[PDB]
């Protein structure tokens, strides 16, 4: 079915509430015991949202190598992602050791460091190019290169340097900074603009390690960004765009991380976002 069919019929009917529902209630269902052991407690934002077991990333050091972060790997599509939570004060030297140890070539940020007036993340990257970051538990340097601020998003170039080797690489951050403090945004075109700017870049390709993508709990926003993307390939590369169907898209991501889509409102805005950039993939 048409998905822009299936919407208007959601849409007149109402049922969006319903339609969520069913989805909660045919999603996965995977162990997360690493998350939940007790010397985890401080490395996770929010109880009620944890890596599974078989997906999370895997820090490359003994002592501990727990991080809440999942590899989301979508085979037809040919796109990898990581979705992770964001960086708390404890842990934004191990965001950074999976950013190097993963090889991804940017970073996509969809929050405020504050939100309703509480932090959602830590200022994990420097503000001014002089004032640089180092984190000592990692051993990795951090350096502000340029920023360039637009009206909804701002890009930075960053250098990452592992202390340990002294090899350097550039890290891209996109930073979409106008998503509203509640609900979501009335039009897609500025969420679809930025998701380009994110693909001109290079940094979704097979070239590099997978993007890292993150909001607060790291399922939401985040959720957004890769259905859409993943559903405007897939309707790219088909024979028949029409067959692509949103909702087993969601489904088949629901087993690589949890929760992803928290509300029924981002649900139809994900419907929304798809519909509109099609009317570029096709050609127009």
């Amino acid at each position: 079915m048409e998905m822009e069919k299936e919407f208007e019929q959601i849409d007149k009917s109402g049922s969006w509430a319903a339609i969520y529902q069913d989805i909660r209630h045919e999603a996965s269902d995977f162990p997360s015991r690493v998350a939940k052991l007790p010397k985890n407690k401080n490395r996770n934002r929010y109880r009620d949202v944890s890596p599974f077991d078989h997906s999370r990333i895997k820090l490359h050091q003994e002592d501990n190598d727990y991080i809440n972060a999942s590899l989301i790997k979508m085979e037809e599509a040919q796109r990898s992602y990581i979705l992770t939570q964001g960086p708390l004060p404890n842990t934004v030297g191990h965001f950074w050791e999976m950013v190097w140890e993963q090889k991804s070539r940017g970073v996509v940020m969809l929050n405020r460091v504050m939100e309703k007036g509480s932090l959602k993340c830590a200022q994990y990257w420097p503000q001014k190019e002089e004032k640089e970051m180092i984190f000592e538990d990692t051993n990795l340097k951090l350096t502000l290169i340029s920023e360039d601020i637009k009206s909804y998003y701002t890009v930075r170039q960053l250098e990452l340097e592992n202390l340990t080797t002294q090899e350097t690489r550039e890290i891209l951050h996109f930073h979409y900074t106008t998503w509203p403090d509640f609900g979501v945004p009335e039009s897609p075109a500025s969420f679809l603009n930025f998701l380009f700017k994110v693909r001109e870049s290079g940094s979704l390709s097979p070239e590099h390690g997978p993007v890292v993508v993150h909001c607060s709990a790291g399922i939401g926003r985040s959720g957004t960004f890769c259905l859409a993307d993943t559903c405007l390939l897939l309707m790219d590369k088909r024979k028949d765009p029409s067959s692509v169907d949103i909702k087993k898209v969601l489904l088949e991501m629901r087993k690589f991380r949890m929760g992803l889509i928290q509300t029924a409102d981002q649900l139809r805005f994900s419907y929304l976002a798809v519909i509109e950039g099609a009317k570029f993939i096709m050609g127009d």
